[PDB]
Formats: C-alpha cells, structure tokens, sequence
DNA sequence: AAATTGTTTATAAACAGCCCG
DNA sequence: TTCGGGCTGTTTATAAACAAT
C-alpha cells in the first residue's frame, strides 16, 4: 500500500532525499517535495507539523549541514562530508 | 516555589558543578533538583525525571563515566563544553 | 523479575530573523 | 519603498518506545 507511514527516520528520509542530488544538496522546499513525492503519506495524512519535524532534524543532527550560496543569499542542506554514506532510497 | 527560569540542561550543569569532583550520579542529580528548585519536588509530573534522563543522553556535553573501579556510573561534563556553570551564578543582589 | 538508567525518535511550541508579494 | 505575514532555523520540553543495566 503506497501511502502507509514508511519504515524510516525523519533523519533517513532527509538522507535520501538529499543523496538523490548529482551535488548532494537540496532546499528545504525540494526536501518536503521529494519526501511528498516518494512517501505519499505526507502529502496526504500526516497532519501540518510534520514539516515542523523535518526542520526540527536538520537542526538538531550535526551531520546535517547548512550551505548558504555565493549569492547572498540562498540556501541549501548538505549532509556533512565525512558523514555520507550515500545513502539513496534504492 | 514557581518552576525556576532555568533550562534541564543549565539545572544538571549546576548539579554537577556542586560537587568536588565534577560528576553526580542521576539520583543524586534528581535529588539536587528536587532539593533547590522545589517545583520539581512538588509540582511537576513525574515525567520531569524522564526529561532529566533525555538531556543527559542527548546533549554531547554530557558525558556518561564509569569510575575507574567499575561500579558507579557518573554524568560529568565534556571539557570543550565547560563553560562552569554553577547555581551561585544565577542570583541577583537585591536592588 | 522488576525497577532504574540510558538512548533515540516524534511531536509541539516559542520565538528570532529572513524573505517576499 | 515599507509592511506584514509566511517561511526557515534553533532551541527547549514532553511523551513514548524501547534497550540495557
Ligand atoms: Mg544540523
Ligand atoms: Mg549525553
């Protein structure tokens, strides 16, 4: 069933969300799409804060790290250099 | 006895800094809580002690150390994080 | 065994600062 | 251009599920 709750952490979804990039970084708002689009129980279920949540984790783990662009500004989430696994959801 | 302005995280800093050593066992911290915020004795829920627990493991600064005999476990405060945080720092002369 | 101690994840909220229409 | 509201980031608290001691 395609829009069950998945098996995975906030911090794993985060992961393969962000791996799935050729520059492994990715916007908070492509980040909520891409969970949206593979997990569909976000974008239809889940209650408002479980974006709340995803902030919440890209704050709270040191392996994910902010980049602010060359621009001043825009900014994307990385996940820290020595901690990649590259981790994608296949 | 209102619930104090304070954060767990600053309240298990200064009962750790209490000590001669640096390190508290969670009894003893719960018991300095207790003992100097009386909130916590009387007031709070029980889940207070849950949220002590969750603090120490989450916080990195927080240091889990067995004695060197083995037989105590002792939360300790890790040393790029010291800032020395002790309760004596939170009073205000009288104005 | 049973209770205490230790770890991790989720959810909610307060709030500051930035952005943007 | 300012204004105001929404978005993004950080932090603290509470509960829970659970493992380990
Ligand atoms: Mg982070
Ligand atoms: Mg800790």
């Amino acid at each position: 069933s395609v829009s069950e709750r998945p098996p995975y952490s906030y911090m794993a979804m985060i992961q393969f969300a962000i791996n799935s990039t050729e520059r492994k970084r990715m916007t908070l708002k492509d980040i909520y799409t891409w969970i949206e689009d593979h997990f569909p129980y976000f974008k239809h279920i889940a209650k408002p804060g479980w974006k709340n949540s995803i902030r919440h984790n890209l704050s709270l783990h040191d392996m994910f790290v902010r980049e602010t662009s060359a621009n001043g500004k825009v900014s994307f989430w990385t996940i820290h250099p020595s901690a990649n696994r590259y981790l994608t959801l296949d």
